[PDB]
């Protein structure tokens, strides 16, 4: 893919284009899930640039980054028998992944009896930011099934699932101290 | 309420629970509007982290974090009549309290002939973003009302009305010098 | 149009007004359309509080910040026959000088054979948050024209068409060194 010019107007009436180049609205339920891909990417980029993560953590994150792209090529390419090129998809191999990052990142805190408050490191509040526009993805992701159960695969969905816990168990870990609970009705 | 593991994998198929742990899809316009307080608690977090505000704009940021918390609760719990435990639920008192916080920072402030352009201090230009988000908020609590005028309450929705009113006249005061004005069409 | 108690309760029953002070509800697409403008322009102003941009960036960012407030005005007047005053509408002008400032700024840039990884420069990141915010908006813009073909123009889409085009732009100048690039399957 390649990006030149950047504008080229094809789009100024309101329609834009799947990667196989088929024209949806820009409202599309698949466009929606891939532009929020997009969004909680940026996020990222925001806790990579001023939350000074630590090396171990700028590599998993940009690990992250480039998991997003395949994910919007997953979900901005409907799903059709035999392709004359084979996809690019989404696998449990990243789901797998993510899951061996919570785990380890996990072991060494301890368990919380009630919510966090954000905030924090420069670090931890951009990760819960991220966390939740990661969920508002995966919330498109679905919606994105919903309306296409057959032309959209489930599997970058239950990616951003796990996604939004992982970046919780970082945004703790980005708060070595500790972060505020949530008091009910205090 | 406790958070150990983290992933369960029990939304994997794009449901999930409310409070009473009934089952909804992950578009549902309930949890869209608590989702929606989450993300505008952490943007209240990424202003309390990289804006330092001083100690009194911080003592009422940290309340409104909780406060958010509660709302979240408040719109997770199906209204029921006689449940069997009391549900956390916003009340008058909330807002009054907002009402108040506004009188009582917006005093030593002048009256605006146009819209101000959000940026200036790194914790006024958050502050305006965190208001965004809280207004986005308030509009996804307004639609679960629509859906479940019966389950859900209304001040959940009033309570991030006023809120955003708030975080408004705060933006101003990080600002002590004046922020600049919109011109139509300058 | 002026700002003075702030918070007067008109819309505590979920309704609101455009600017002909006609009421709708708090979900109504014209609203949430300016109301995404509303968090875009926001976003461009984190980006100019915390991205420390050169004298050139912030004046055009200035410039675009005042531009949504026009947008915003557009979409939320209803668009009649011989209104008694003229309103404020967005005009191809608006969209051209996107245009040039996109030459311009593209003109020193090389081309690229896959997408960039958001991050980098506070300020480079905060324009890629800013993008994906006016996209979104430009996705909300295109709705409201879809829910009124005759009351609500196209140019405000169009303008947020350019405009995140633009964005993008200034977040690589933004990375003078350089950004990573998607490495598909990486
Ligand atoms: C932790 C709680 O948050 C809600 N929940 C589950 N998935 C999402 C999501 N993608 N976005 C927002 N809220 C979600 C459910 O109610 C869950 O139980
Ligand atoms: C100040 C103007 O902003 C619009 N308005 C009112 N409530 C909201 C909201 N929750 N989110 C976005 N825009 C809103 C109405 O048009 C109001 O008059
Ligand atoms: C660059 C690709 O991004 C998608 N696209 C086009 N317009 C938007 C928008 N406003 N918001 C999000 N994604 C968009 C289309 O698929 C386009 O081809
Ligand atoms: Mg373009
Ligand atoms: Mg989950
Ligand atoms: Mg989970
Ligand atoms: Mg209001
Ligand atoms: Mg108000
Ligand atoms: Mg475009």
């Amino acid at each position: 893919v390649h990006l030149t010019r950047i504008y080229t107007r094809t789009g100024d009436d309101g329609t834009t284009g799947l990667s196989d180049m088929s024209r949806v609205a820009k409202t599309d339920a698949r466009l929606v899930a891939y532009a929020d891909c997009d969004e909680a990417n940026a996020a990222i980029g925001a806790a990579l640039a001023l939350g000074h993560p630590d090396t171990q953590i700028t590599d998993v994150l940009r690990q992250i980054q480039n998991d997003l792209f395949d994910a919007g090529a997953d979900l901005s390419t409907p799903i059709v028998e035999n392709p004359k090129h084979p996809p690019l998809r989404i696998a449990q191999s990243y789901i797998d992944r993510l899951e061996g990052w919570c785990d380890a990142y996990n072991a060494g805190l301890p368990a919380l009896k009630s919510f966090v408050l954000p905030g924090g490191s420069p670090l931890s509040a951009l990760l819960h930011v991220a966390r939740t526009v990661v969920r508002r993805a995966e919330r498109s992701a679905w919606a994105a099934v919903d309306a296409h159960p057959e032309g959209v695969s489930v599997l970058p969905a239950k990616y951003l699932n796990r996604l939004s816990d992982l970046l919780f168990i970082l945004s703790r870990v980005a708060n070595p101290d500790g972060d505020v609970l949530w008091r009910p009705g205090g």
